[PDB]
């Protein structure tokens, strides 16, 4: 897949499109899109690891994790193949979502497709934060809206 | 994978969630759940190429078709490998679904991970309808409800 695509609904105001694209199979994805609803700040972006929404947010599990590692930030090591990080939404909600990420692939065993991308709470400590949640979820709190992460062109 | 689900909805009342389940790679997946809203009777139920639902049904694209046959039903040589025929909705209209299928699957070029289950508005020809038409869509008309089909545990 070069290309793949989610839509973030949820039950609140929170909503937004997000778009995937990867050139060649070893390459980095690219993220790019806009979640709206959002209140001003940080608010943690990750994948999750079922494409099931059948409970909302909450049937996608945790974080997407193939090697069993703690969680961490994107350039971080050790993190999990799901943390994006955090993505920023301006005064008037909008975050214009833009990161490029070379452990997530859309293709093989880190396929990010039909997996959950999910858009939190609050921002995502990074792993950086001192305790057993950190480095589970990085504190980034509730499932505001998620998505089913789609093959797209 | 094993498992994958897809939550049908759309524009309107027609929702329902729809289980697939293939317990060895070169077997069957058995495809199974219930769709509600419906109008008594027949209805088109295919998976679209595009998990791309930023147009809701419409931008699904056409019956996933890898090997370019043209339409047909669940059991014939030329159908496309999303033609899984028709759901039967009773007076009440739910549809129930019980479906093992032996071209679509959840890994592999046929992998319909990742992309767009639909129920549609009118009864599948089966592609036997005799014209244009029928040979690409079966006749099947409006897209009621669509999910994109993603990894459940
Ligand atoms: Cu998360
Ligand atoms: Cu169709
Ligand atoms: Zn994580
Ligand atoms: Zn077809």
């Amino acid at each position: 897949a070069t290309k793949a695509v989610a839509v973030l609904k949820g039950d609140g105001p929170v909503q937004g499109i997000i778009n995937f694209e990867q050139k060649e199979s070893n390459g980095p994805v690219k993220v790019w899109g806009s979640i709206k609803g959002l209140t001003e700040g940080l608010h943690g972006f990750h994948v999750h690891e079922f494409g099931d929404n059948t409970a909302g947010c909450t049937s996608a599990g945790p974080h997407f994790n193939p090697l069993s590692r703690k969680h961490g930030g994107p350039k971080d090591e050790e993190r999990h193949v799901g943390d994006l990080g955090n993505v920023t939404a301006d005064k008037d909600g909008v975050a214009d979502v833009s990161i490029e990420d070379s452990v997530i692939s859309l293709s093989g065993d880190h396929s990010i497709i039909g997996r959950t991308l999910v858009v939190h709470e609050k921002a995502d400590d990074l792993g950086k934060g001192g305790n057993e949640e950190s480095t589970k979820t990085g504190n980034a709190g509730s499932r505001l809206a998620c998505g089913v992460i789609g093959i797209a062109q």
